[PDB]
């Protein structure tokens, strides 16, 4: 196997989900709003290549999401998504998008006002797993102080942080147009 | 570049899904039952290797599912699942399991009493798709005339049917203990 670097030996790491869920739930509300995708690990499901801007609305229990940016063809693209508690009572969320599936999503760490470090992990039946990570920011850019928080977080459950690829963001993005869909 | 049989170049074939909710929809409502996995194509997610027995019960708009059988480690395993309409209102279903994800799913064909042919496909952004196919029976056995039905249905959407592997079923299975969970 020369590929891919999102399939990884062993089973999905233990991340102390109950603890995160206990800490994050009373603040769930401050997770609402706009998050920009600062960086992610290799992801075969992402259709929005650049200017990735995620609009989160909260209904008191689940989130609805509008994701926008420029697709791989250079065109504007909008994808609807949802973020809600596991439908089986596990201490984590499901993130679900159209023309896609639903995956576990854990927030390893967030301050709500600057950054969030996201983790999705799926176990196979042959003793491997594949995971998918994200660094979210409230700005088109993220301070080194915060990038360093997610780095430690991802090192802490042995996600290889060299796997992160920076997302195009900043003044060249049509955020203003993205807002209107 | 050793490539799994279930990762295939190209996009997910188009099934007219709207046509499948017309055909493959029963005269009268089926509220409860059990199917046995007769055969499937290679699947890295399926944790139950042998004796796969799928009991469903209907509530509201989702089938509650209990999957049991023998795991790859030789031990009995039970898995809880849910089946509901795609939440973004795509003309297909989500099949969702505890400790895994929710995948899209279509019933390619069935007669409600003998067999059912099921299909799940998803598109990747790097020019591949993964699909996963199932033949179900209401008993361990299945007449070859129904197997031929599923084969044609799968061949008709360009699934190499030489990918199917028969699942161990029969009196060697501890169905009874499986029933107790
Ligand atoms: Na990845
Ligand atoms: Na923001
Ligand atoms: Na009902």
């Amino acid at each position: 196997d020369k590929i891919p670097d999102f399939v990884v030996p062993g089973k999905c790491a233990s991340v102390t989900r109950n603890k995160l869920w206990a800490e994050q739930t009373p603040n769930r509300n401050m997770y609402a709003g706009v998050w920009y995708q600062f960086a992610l690990t290799n992801n075969p499901y992402q259709l929005i290549e650049k200017c990735v801007r995620n609009e989160y609305s909260f209904d008191g229990e689940q989130f609805v999401i509008t994701s926008t940016g420029i697709a791989y063809d250079g065109n504007l693209l909008k994808r609807n998504g949802k973020l809600y508690p596991n439908p089986f009572g596990e201490p984590h969320l499901s993130i679900d998008y159209e023309m896609s599936f639903a995956a576990p999503l854990v927030i390893l760490e967030t301050d709500y006002s600057n950054y969030a470090c996201l983790y999705s992990c799926i176990d196979y039946n042959f003793g491997y797993h594949s995971d998918f990570s994200f660094i979210f920011s409230r700005s088109a850019n993220l301070a080194d102080k915060y990038v360093k928080k997610c780095e430690a977080a991802f090192k802490n459950i042995n996600v290889d942080t060299t796997r992160f690829v920076k997302t195009v963001q900043g003044s060249s993005c049509p955020y203003d147009t993205q807002k209107t869909v």
